[PDB]
Parts: C-alpha cells; structure tokens; sequence
DNA sequence: TGCGCCCCCTGCTGGTCCT
DNA sequence: AGGACCAGCAGGGGGCGCA
C-alpha cells in the first residue's frame, strides 16, 4: 500500500518519506539543530552539510585548478568554467548561460516590464539591478582617504560623485574675469591680449571729430583750434 | 534514513555596451 | 571615457526520487 499525503497529491513507498514530506511542506518540523548556529533542518544530511559551513571543510577538490568545495553540485556546476559549458537556454531570444540563476535574472531584466528600479540615495540616477547599486555606492560616494586633486583647479575631493560633479562645473566657464571689463576668456593669452588693450584709456574725447586725449588741456586746445565756434574765414 | 541531484536564492566580479 | 549593463560565478539552503 502506498502512503498517501493527507493534505496534498503526494504518495510515498515508505512511511518515513511521507512523515519527511509533510515536515517539509506541511508542519515545518526541523528537529536536527545546530550547535553553534539557529540553523535547524528536517533531515541530518542537511544539518551535516551545514556544518561544513562552520568548519569550512572542502573534500571535493578540481582536477583543473585549486578549486575545492562543500558539496559535490558546486564542483559540477564549477567545471562549467572550464569547459565553457552554457546548458540553460532562454526560451525567448535562445541565449545560452551557464547556471540557471543567470537565465532567470536574464528574462527579468530583458523580457519583464514594470521591473522595479532602484534609486541612489544620495544622487538621482537609476539602476536596473541591486547589485549594481552597491557598485555605484562603492565607486562613487564612498570615502577617499588620499584625497584626489581636481584636473582643473587645485580643489580636493575625497568622494568620486562629488570631484566629476564640480569637475562638470566647470564646462563653458571662463577661468579669466579682466576686472577692466565684463570680458572673459579661457584660452589665457586673449586675456594678455585685452589687458593691453585698456592701456590706451584717453577718457576725455571731442564732440565733434573722433580724437581722443588723455588731459584736458590738450582736448581743449583741440577744440580751440578746429572746432572754434566763431571762426571767421 | 542516507544521499545524490537539481532546483532555489543571493551578491559580487570583470568584460561589454551605450551615451 | 566612464559607468551601467550583463553574464559569469561561487556561497548557503530546500524537497524528493532512489537506494
Ligand atoms: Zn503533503
Ligand atoms: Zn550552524
Ligand atoms: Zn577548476
Ligand atoms: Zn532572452
Ligand atoms: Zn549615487
Ligand atoms: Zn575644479
Ligand atoms: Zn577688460
Ligand atoms: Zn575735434
């Protein structure tokens, strides 16, 4: 007689696969705990495969490289490395992966709308997967302890988002004020060029023809001489 | 019950691609 | 260039078909 599930459509050989099943999907009774963890499980194979963990014990070794690991899978599923085998294939565009994980986040970000991205705390900008935000954190806000210089000014950042953020600053400024003026240049030898260009101030002008002079008298004089109201031919 | 077998999930890594 | 992208890749863990 097989042993049926009372709660499902599960039969079983023996009456301990069935008392297993309904601990695992049923009652959730793990009675095999762990000593130095809250790790509990429902069968002794998985407790002894947690332990492992602890001891950090790697039997299984690779005969290519010095790999070794916990559970025999892990090596399997390691020598997928090596022999560049890609078994799971996308069921839409037919890309080949190498574990089934990588297939599943594939058709996520690839093949799934209403995907739910990620913004940056600190900056506004968008990541598709999580993991990638951690990335942005890492590289670009955090702490520095060599300060890197700016490639413009000598200003010192310690964050990688704030040293591009005031390096961007500085597109279409003009490095040179020429306190003369409103002028403003950027290529450093036109602002050379204008400043001579103030020496010849001559403030005092004619009304009448375009001279210019620097002293009152010799304007007057000008005016004295040409621009005589009541000269007499 | 033991255990191999496969599937989960997670998250970092290093080359690729897009601006 | 530069950074998001994208698959590669290894960690711990679940259920059960077979012995
Ligand atoms: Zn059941
Ligand atoms: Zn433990
Ligand atoms: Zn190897
Ligand atoms: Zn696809
Ligand atoms: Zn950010
Ligand atoms: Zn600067
Ligand atoms: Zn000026
Ligand atoms: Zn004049």
């Amino acid at each position: 007689r097989p042993h049926k599930c009372p709660d499902c459509d599960m039969a079983f050989v023996t009456s301990g696969e069935l008392v297993r099943h309904r601990r695992y999907k049923h009652t959730h009774e793990k009675p095999f705990k762990c000593s130095m963890c809250d790790y509990a499980s429902v069968e002794v194979s998985k407790l002894k495969r947690h332990i492992r963990s602890h001891t950090g014990e790697r039997p299984f070794q690779c005969s290519l490289c010095s790999y070794a690991s916990r559970d025999t899978y892990k090596l399997k599923r390691h020598m997928r490395t090596h022999s560049g085998e890609k078994p799971y294939e996308c069921y839409i565009c037919h890309a080949r992966f190498t574990q089934s994980g990588t297939m599943k986040m594939h058709i996520l970000q690839k093949h799934t709308e209403n995907v739910a991205k990620f913004h940056c705390p600190h900056c506004d900008t968008v990541i598709a997967r999580k993991s990638d935000l951690g990335v942005h954190l890492r590289k670009q806000h955090s702490y520095i302890e060599q300060g890197k210089k700016c490639r413009y000014c000598d200003a010192v950042f310690h964050e990688r988002y704030a040293l591009i953020q005031h390096q961007k600053s500085h597109k279409n400024e003009k490095r040179f004020k020429c306190d003369q003026c409103d002028y403003a240049c950027r290529q450093e030898r036109h602002m050379i060029m204008h400043k001579r260009t103030h020496t010849g101030e001559k403030p005092y002008a004619c009304s009448h023809c375009d001279k210019t002079f620097r002293q009152k008298q010799l304007l007057d004089m000008h005016f004295k001489r040409y621009h005589d109201p009541n000269f007499v031919p």
